[PDB]
């Protein structure tokens, strides 16, 4: 049937499952350019490619997150940050991507929404729903297991143990030469951060929640 307004999108508040939000209704537990985020009516937004960040690390945790694209975002979730400065190399990134547009075809599946970006794409592509939809992501951090929830779908489970190479994935195929790190050798506790605007094209965050294990 066609109804959106009468169903509910989880079977209990994520509250009473020991989630809590992630930044301040303010941020003011945020680290960000306040030019390039806001948070207006519940949603987030960037509109520059600059990131904001959690002022305390964590470690052993679930993130929930709802995000939304327009035709061709490009944006993700950086968790394991040591350096916000110098986080390329000093992160692991989950991407976020508009998968449909016909561009992303140009590139490697596991650079492709959901991947622990570089390094291990989604066992199933085209799992992000189109532009102007909401996307429920959850991404659980567990040391050095990390797995990827994505629309209902387990897309990626990772031991990041097996990424002894800082060049060459366990399965042969490049990691880009600006991730040099072995993945086996980051720390598994840092920052968390959502990438701002790397496209053109908009990116919107909601509900975003995380529970401490």
């Amino acid at each position: 049937g066609s109804d959106k307004i009468h169903h509910h999108h989880h079977h209990e508040n994520l509250y009473f499952q020991g989630y809590r939000p992630l930044f301040d209704k303010d941020l003011s537990n945020a680290d960000y350019d306040s030019s390039v985020w806001t948070f207006k009516n519940g949603i987030l937004t960037a509109t520059a490619d600059q990131s904001i960040w959690t002022k305390v690390q964590y470690e052993n945790f679930i993130l929930d997150l709802e995000f939304k694209t327009d035709v061709n975002t490009n944006s993700g979730v950086v968790i394991y940050c040591t350096d916000k400065g110098n986080w390329i190399p000093s992160s692991i990134e989950i991407q976020i991507a508009d998968d449909h547009h016909p561009e992303w075809q140009s590139y490697p599946e596991y650079w492709r929404c959901g991947s622990i970006y570089g390094h291990k794409g989604a066992n199933e592509q085209l799992v992000v729903k189109k532009p102007g939809e909401w996307n429920r992501m959850i991404i659980t951090a567990k040391g050095q297991q990390i797995d990827i929830e994505l629309n209902g779908k387990h897309i990626v489970s990772a031991n990041l143990a097996d990424w002894t190479s800082g060049t060459t994935n366990p399965d042969g195929t490049e990691i880009p030469e600006w991730l040099p790190i072995p993945y086996a050798n980051m720390p598994t506790k840092g920052y968390i951060g959502l990438q701002g605007k790397h496209g053109e094209s908009n990116i919107w965050f909601r509900n975003i929640q995380l529970k401490q294990l």
